[PDB]
This record gives structure tokens, sequence and C-alpha cells, in this order.
């Protein structure tokens, strides 16, 4: 009951008893992105759309979510609804339908102020699967990034350029030949723009 | 009218929980009742199930003495009025579609019974389904964000309840099991728990 | 004309008193009887590849609460009113063998009468478990679906019908399917999960290609 | 000067919004008109046809009247359809929930009249047999209040001719005729009349 | 150092105060006495699908919307030199720009967030998937098919909302190189029409010419 009271007090202190309005040029934020590809579900050659199921790991850190575990019964982290906090507007740049969310929208917040949010998603995106019924397979790509924040407000990075394939569905209609995730910088507008480019080579299993 | 006043007062009292923690872990019991394998798509390797899920847990903070409330021992309430566990399928390919009202039953000892009916599309190769051996598929269910140190999953039985399986389904069930699994990941010492639903079926 | 302004005032006041100055659902001590009746409009689709059939129908629901009673004389002789279904408690009447979420085809509005009775008539499209084998034959196909509370046993919600005959007077005359018979029967239903039975109304439809 | 016109509008909306629907004592008339844009498809396997149209709805409330001279000569304003009461006009033989294609915003005028024009895609019960013949196919669907009788809400049309001037010239289907006709229905049980507008469309493969 | 940390806190406080002063200290939409000009431009990303059985074609594009309100102006010097901010599109008035011949509800593909600048100008760029009325007959030809769809306010006439374009050329620099359909031309043109009614009505007409492969 004390642990419960401690956690409710912590969330009340963080969410009620102090003010974050999003990143700014004077208060920029770095968001780390990683993809865990679970399934290429469908590849449509009549419309050049491919459907992926993946987990999108998002990580950032805010001073305003920091606390001393000693003041709160040594609580070092908690889970909370993603709507309780600010989250980055990371968006697929060439989707062809609204993303469908497959998991609870809940984030893990740690006492250092770091946040980890890992929504599972089904995404339809622009992809010509020509060659998927061949040895070399097909190659397609999709960029992810902020919709409204330039690189002066949100910077992106990956922890690795190799997409996590350890959850890829063993009996998918498609096998993965390779999957990479790479930070890109592009420069109308003075400010740089950042994305992570997800590149997937695949073929019929 | 006195019973109505008592129930309204109980609910006000109770509803005026941050989730479990390592220090205050919660056990959630899970069971499945499979009603129908509706569809098996060999072009996408997606299979569609209709089932309902029994979910049960207990909170001291939902406890009350009936004698203080007209001998009310339980009530029904919107699932939005209370914390519910984030039990999720780990290999769905579409958002789950809910077939039953989001209402749970709370009992005076603090226990909660929630029974969501769902249609689920999940990753499944139906190869063999037109053969004597049939096809076999599996989908894990568990917390999305809590480890086995915060939410422990249990089952009452490893037999999926098939007593309400639709007798004229396109697919007959050869077997269906629900098995608690303890999973570890090389990075971390803490256990993760899921219930693995394994279904063997054929046309 | 001042009469009209007065009637509006009486109704806003009645609604304010009933909703703002005052139902937690039925209990064992205070159980509720819901009357159900179906009006079947159309069998839209019968899918033999998945054994799902799609129905369009109106489901009439009626119940009565003391907490919704008023004296018409205290409120300018208002004897009933329409209100959003979200303003009041409604029963969780659920198809027990749907294969998709029901789709609502009519406004979520109910009629409340001064004796505390409520009438609510949702139009729905429902996909449910049904093997249409035989539909291209003279005998046709037969399927059934139960409707009842999801969370309330017979000790909290009872159901009744006014008739066991489904109303076919609005059935679509150029449907792909003709109705041979449609019945609606109250059942006391025992589930191995639970010592207390649930009440359902069993909708049994015999139909064939027109 | 512009801040004044804005202040006037905001005050008017405030005055007006700071109505329980019609009653037999305070009944209401809704004028309905259809502008048919497209027959998108016809499914002979299910006898469902899909229409795209916008539906003009007009009614008048004393409680929405104001004097333009008291409010900077504001004669009308636009407002979210959620800020006001709107009639529960429903298709009686749809087979899927209507899909709304336009913003849910209405126009309120100083004489208390409200104009709301939802664009919709509708699937409804229709046998397209004959659509590939000179005579074409004929189908119909009634629209009316779901919960209000003719004692609370009357319906009417300005014309019985459906507006076809915006009908898609390259639709897969051409319209031979389209009418919208007020119908009154009485029943021996009940003393109250029931009103609908019957949309009748005759159409043919182009 | 501590000063850098304090600056960031100040910057956050300044933003919260700006948004507070703008929003909950104090737009009812345009009026005949206060007309608004919305600038529209399209960036066409993909013609996904052309259905000859229903004459519906599906587009993916993003639609840049821009307008300017006196009531959204502020002096940057009064707010730590903040010159613009991002905010939820639900925090502010937005124009009801609607496609006039869609056949399904538009599907939104991007975050509903806008950028507000100190001169009171607002920029909002929703990405959308749209199904609209279009006979793709000719798509399998050298000159391709031609389809058009008008965009404009649903409820405001040209008395209250005017439209303009910065160019009549649809932006094709992000068009999907491996689409099933190649673009032959794409234009966006302001029109004044009538429907009966004294008020003139304004739209922007998107005309696309495209063919297979
Ligand atoms: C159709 N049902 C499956 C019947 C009646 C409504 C729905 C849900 C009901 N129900 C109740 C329970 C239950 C209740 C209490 N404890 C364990 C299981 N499980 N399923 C049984
Ligand atoms: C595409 N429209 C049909 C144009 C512009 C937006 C939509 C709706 C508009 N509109 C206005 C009216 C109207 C307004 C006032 N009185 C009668 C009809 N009817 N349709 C005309």
């Amino acid at each position: 009951l004390h642990s419960q009271a401690n956690l409710m007090r912590l969330k009340s202190d963080l969410f009620n008893r102090s003010p974050y309005p999003g990143p700014t040029k004077d208060d920029p934020l770095t968001v780390t992105l990683g993809f865990t590809l679970q399934d290429i579900v469908k590849a449509d050659s009549s419309t050049n759309e491919v459907d992926l199921v993946y987990y999108e790991q998002q990580r950032w850190k805010l001073n305003s979510l920091m606390w001393d575990p000693n003041e709160y019964g040594n609580i070092t982290d908690f889970r909370t609804s993603a709507a309780d906090i600010w989250t980055p507007d990371i968006t697929a740049y060439s989707s062809t339908r609204p993303v469908q969310v497959l998991s609870p929208q809940i984030a893990v917040v740690t006492h250092d102020g770091s946040v980890m949010f890992i929504p599972a998603q089904r995404l339809s995106f622009m992809c010509d699967p020509t060659g998927v019924d061949s040895e070399e397979g097909a190659t397609c790509a999709v960029k992810f990034g902020s919709w409204v924040y330039s690189g002066f407000e949100i910077d992106l990075k990956t922890d690795t350029d190799q997409v996590d394939l350890s959850s890829y569905y063993a009996s998918s209609k498609y096998e993965i030949l390779s999957a990479t995730q790479t930070r890109q910088v592009q420069h109308c507008c003075p400010e740089p723009y950042i994305d992570v480019n997800l590149v997937v080579k695949f073929r019929e299993r």
C-alpha cells in the first residue's frame, strides 16, 4: 500500500505539481528510433503497396520527467498511458493508408527522465514488389521522421543501422534478404531535415 | 431504492490504481474460449479467430465490507472506471475488434472479472489445413509493458475451452492449448510471461 | 407562442431534474426485465467460404425504471420525451455469436415516458456464425443467433418477448434471400462457466435464395 | 474595426447558446432536398447500391432568431453542428452506416433558420436487375426521422425533382429519372402520422 | 552550466505563457466584414489505384494550407524571441477545405499539428488519401486519362473565405517514381462559380493527367 502511495505521489508530482510544451530551437530534442520487423503481410502488384507489421521503438529524455528514487520508495521507473505525456510526431513519409495500432499506447518512464514507447503498427506504404518472385527479390524503402519539427527542434538517431529481425515471422509469405535503418540529413528552407530510412529487400518464401 | 442508494454510494466511495510494481506485483489469470475459426488466408498467411477471453485479478484498493453497503457483494461497471491489464496478442496483423461490452464485474474481496470477446487476425500459415494432419498455428498473449516481476500471468488449465466452438465452422479443431511460458532476453535478468495459444485445425 | 417557450422550459427543467439532480444498473435486489422484439429487414449476404451471414434488422428494446418517472402535471403535461441514448442507462444486449462488431444504422436516441418506461430501437447490421448450406434448395438453410446481456445473469436481467414471431412486415421484397420462417424465443441458458443462467432470445431464421 | 465585428459575432453566439428538440406542443418542419452526385456501384450479388449525394436540410427555431441591428448587422453565422440541435434524418433501408463526406458545420440565419448540408455515401437495398437494358433499373429508399412522428417533425420538399445538375457526367451509371416525394403513412394502432421522403432513382448502365 | 539549464527552463516557460495568452486568455471564423484568404497548394505523392469498375481513383498527396489572423500575432521580444510554435490543430480555427467529389471519407496520414508564426500566419499541411470520381478510361494510352477534383470551403462562400494559389503547378518533386501510374501533368487552378444564390463560390481545381507504367 505504501509502494502504491509512493507511485501515485510520484505521478501526481510529475503530472500536476510541475509544468513540457514540446521541443524548440532553444530546447531541441533527440529521438532514437529502432524497428523490429515482424511480418511482410501482403505485397500488392496492382497498386504497388506493401503491408508491414513492425514494432517501432522510440526513445527520448526530458529533464522534467526526472526524479530521485530515494524520495519515492526507490521507484526507478513506471508505466503510464502515452496520452499522459508528450510524444514525438514520428510519421511514415510514404504511407498510403492511416497506420493501424496493434498494441496498447503505454510508455515506460525511467527516473533519469528517459521515455521508451514501442507501438506495434501495421503500415501500408509505396512499394513496387517487381522481382519479389525472383532470386534477387524486391527492394523497397520508407522514410520516418517528424512531420512538423525540423532538425533544429528534433534530431533523430538509431542505436543500430541493422533492423531487428529476431521477431520476424518464420512462416511469412516473404523472407527478408536484408533490412537496414539509416539516419539521413537533407537540406527552400535553411534548417536541415532528418529522417530514418527503412530499407527492406525481400522475396517470396 | 435503498439498494440503489447503497450501490451508488459504494461506487462513489471506491472510485473517489497506478498499476502494479515490483514491490506490489499483480497476478492476472487468463483463459480462452474459442468460438470460431472464421477465415484462413493462404495468400497472406493470416488466420481469423473469434473467442472470448476470461481475465481475472484482485486489488486491495477495490475491497469493501458488504455490511457497510446494504450487503452488496458485487457490481457491474464500465471497464473505463477501473485499471485493466494490457494483455495483448504479440503477432496480430490487424487491430483486435471488440465483440462484447466493455464492462467488468467487481467483487467485494477486490477481485475483478473481465471477459472481452474479440475477432483477431494473426500470423498463421494454414498449409496442411486440407490434409488429415491439419494446420498448426500459435499466438502469444501477454502484457505489452510489464515484466513477470510486475504482472505474473497464470492459467487455470492448459486446455482451451472448446465447449462453445461453432459446430458448423468451415474448420474443425483438432486441439487447442493455452500454455504459460516464462521467457528471458539476454539483455535482462527479469522474466517475461506470456500465454501461448496453440491451435491445430483442419477443413 | 409564449406557450411554446413555456413547453421548452418545462422539458429542459424535466430533463435537468431527471439527469442533473439524480441509475447504476440492475442488481439481484433490484432486477430488470427487458422486452425484446426483432424486425428483420434483409439478409444481405451469405458467405459460404467463411460461414458468416449478414443481417439487417431493427431491435426493439423496452424497460421501465422508477427513477425515470415524473408527474406530467408538474411539467406542463409533458408525457414523454426523446433523448440521446448516452443520457440514460441502456442494457448491454449482445449477439452471442457475432463475427464482427455490430454496425449501427440508426440515431442513438431513445423515448422516455412519464411512467418511467424506455423504448430504444437500434437498427443494426450483424455478421454472425451461419452455415448457409442448403440455401440454394427448396428446404433452404437454417441459422440461429442468441441475443442477451453479456455481463448480467438472469438474476439481474430477465428478458421477455411480446411474440415469438419475428416481424417480417418490413422485409426487403427484392432481397437475394427469401424468408421461410423467423422466430424469436426466450431461453434460460446455462453456461458451464457459471452457476447462474443467462437469459437470451434465440433468433432462428430459415431462408433460401429467391 | 475588425475586432468589433469579431466581438459582435462572439457575443451573439454567447447570447444564443447561453434547445431540447421538437415536441407536439413545439413542433418543427424540416425541408429536405437531394443533390445526387454519383451512383458509385451496384452489387447484384447482394442487391446493394452505393450513392453519393448531399442532402439539404432546413428548419427554423424561434430560439435562434436575433436582430441584426443589435449585433453589428450580422445576418448569419457558421457553427459546428455539435453546437446546435439537428434532426435525426435517417435512411430507412441502408445496409451500412452512412459515411459523411463533408464537415459537420451548419449555417444559422437571423430569422432563426438553420441550413445543414451533409454529403454522404450510402449503401442501400436495391436490386439492379435491368440496369443493362433500355428500361434500366429502379430503386428507392425512404428518409425520415427515426424517433419523431409527424406530430413533432413534419417533412417537406421544395420540389419533387432531385437536383441532377451536379451528377457525375462520367459515372458508370446514368440517371433516367430521380424524384423525392413526401409520403404520409397512417396506422390503425397509433393516432400519429409518420412522414418520410421517398427517393426514387431510375438508372441504367452508361 | 547552470545558466544554460536555466535558459531552457525560461524558454519553456515563455512558450507556455505565449500559448496561454493566445488561447485561454482569448477565433469565431471569417465573416462578410472580415473575409479570410486561404492559400492552397498540392504536393502529389502517388496515384495508388484507378478503379475502372466504379470510376474511382485514389490519390495520396499533402495539402498545404496557409492563412493569417491578427488574433494570433505576438511580439517576439515579449516572449524570449519566440518567433513561431507548433500546436495541435484542435487548439485553433482551421478552414473546412473539402473535396467536392470524394466518394469516401478522406483518410488522414499525418499528425494534425499546425505551425503558428508571430505575424499571425498559420501553416497546416495534412497528408491525405482520397478516393474521388474519375473515369480512368485512357489510362492505357499515350495521352493517358484526365481527371479533376475541386477543393474549397463547404460552408463559407466567397464572401467569407477566398482562396488563392502561389502557383498553378502541382508539386511533383515527391511523386513516387515507381507508382503504377506516371504523371503527365498536374495543375491547381482557382475558380469562381455559382450554384440560385447571390454569393460567388471559390474552389481550387486539381486536374491530373496520368497513364499506366
Ligand atoms: C455468451 N456468454 C459467453 C455467456 C453469457 C454472456 C457471455 C459471457 C458469459 N460468461 C461469464 C463468464 C464467467 C463469469 C464468472 N466467472 C468466470 C467466467 N464467462 N463467460 C457466458
Ligand atoms: C460543393 N458545394 C455543393 C458548393 C460549395 C460547397 C458545397 C455546398 C455549397 N452549397 C450551398 C448551398 C446552399 C446555401 C444556402 N441556401 C441554399 C443552398 N447548397 N450547397 C455549394
